DNA sequence: GCAGGACGTCGTGAGACAGCTCCG
DNA sequence: CGGAGCTGTCTCACGACGTCCTGC
C-alpha cells in the first residue's frame, strides 16, 4: 500500500499539476432533489508523459480513471466519488498544501453526504461546501459560486421548502 | 534540514509548476570562452499562493530569490548555481520523476565544470549535456537544441580547435 | 574576468470544470 | 433512481528560458 514520500510526492504534483474539486450536477431523471454532487480530484499531463500518471494510478490501488488524451493532445486522470475519495484524500491531506483546504472539503462533503440526500435543508448546508470548494479554485478577483443561492430559490419556488 | 517526505513533497510540485534547465549564456567580456554555463530550478506559481513559495524556499536553507511577482502577477522562485544546486538536487533527486534526467544531467554538469572551464575541448563535451537538457525540456517535435554545434564552428573559425 | 541576481516573455500545458453517457 | 465513467473546452498559469544588470 502507499508509502509516506509516495503519498508527499503526489501531494506535491497534484498541488502543481492537479485538482480537487466538486460541482452539482443536473438530475432531471431524480425526483426530489434533482442534482447530484459530484465529488472529484484529478492530475493533468501533456499525453507523452502519461507513464508518469499510470505510475500515480498504480500507487494508489488503481483508483479512477486513466485517459491518454483527453483530445486536445493533454492526458489526465480523474478519481470520482465518495469511495474512491474516503480511500484516498487521508492518505494525502497530511502532505497536501496548497489544495488541503480543498481536500478537507471534500471529506467535509463525503461525511454530510449521506443524510443529505433526502433533507432538502441539509443538503442545502452540503451544496454550501461546494460553493466553498469551488471559491478555493478560484483568484478572489472572479464572480463566487452560486449553487446554494440558485437552489434555494428553485427549493422555495417549488415547494420543498 | 530538510525531512524525506519534505523533499518528497517538493520533488512532487517540483515536477508539476517547476522545472530544471541549463542554458548557454554570452559574455563579451570573457577571454577565451565567452560563454558561461547557467544552471538553475525554479518554481513558479500565482502570486496569491506566494506563501507556498516562501515554504519550500525557507525548506532549503533560504536559497535562490523569491519573487513575489515577475510583472505577469506571477510569483517564481529560483535557484542558481552549482553551489546551491549541489547542495539541493540531491536531496531532491531521490523524490523527482519527471524531471530526475534533467537533475542528474545538471549535476553531471557541475561535475565537469571546473575542468571544462578553460579546456576549449572539454567544454563541447559540457556544451553537449546543456543541449541534452534543454532537449529533455522539450516535445519531440520540436526543434532540437544544438549550442554544441554553433560553438565548434566558432571556436575553429576562431582557432581554438 | 567571473558569476549571481533581475527583468521580461512567447507559447502552450495545463486546471476546473459543464455536459454527456452509461451502469444494475 | 443512484452513482460513476467518457467527451470535450474556455481561459488562463504556468514553464523554460533569453537578456540585461549587478558587484568584486
Ligand atoms: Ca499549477
Ligand atoms: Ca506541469
Ligand atoms: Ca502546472
Amino acid at each position: 500500500t502507499l508509502q509516506p514520500t509516495e503519498a508527499a510526492y503526489i501531494a506535491g504534483f497534484l498541488d502543481g499539476d492537479g485538482s480537487i474539486y466538486a460541482k452539482l450536477e443536473p438530475r432531471p431523471d431524480y425526483k426530489d432533489i434533482k442534482y447530484q454532487v459530484r465529488l472529484a480530484i484529478s492530475f493533468i499531463q501533456r499525453k507523452d508523459k502519461f507513464p508518469y500518471l499510470q505510475d500515480i494510478y498504480d500507487q494508489l490501488g488503481k483508483r479512477g480513471n486513466l485517459r491518454k488524451d483527453r483530445g486536445d493532445g493533454i492526458a489526465d486522470y480523474t478519481i470520482y466519488g465518495s469511495t474512491h475519495l474516503s480511500i484516498i484524500l487521508p492518505d494525502l491531506v497530511p502532505y497536501l498544501r496548497i489544495k488541503k483546504k480543498q481536500a478537507n472539503r471534500i471529506l467535509h462533503i463525503i461525511n454530510l453526504y449521506p443524510q443529505a440526500q433526502k433533507n432538502p435543508s441539509k443538503f442545502l448546508d452540503l451544496v454550501k461546501i461546494v460553493d466553498d470548494v469551488q471559491n478555493l479554485n478560484k483568484r478572489a478577483d472572479e464572480l463566487k459560486s452560486t449553487n446554494y443561492d440558485r437552489l434555494l430559490e428553485e427549493f422555495l419556488k417549488a415547494g420543498k421548502i
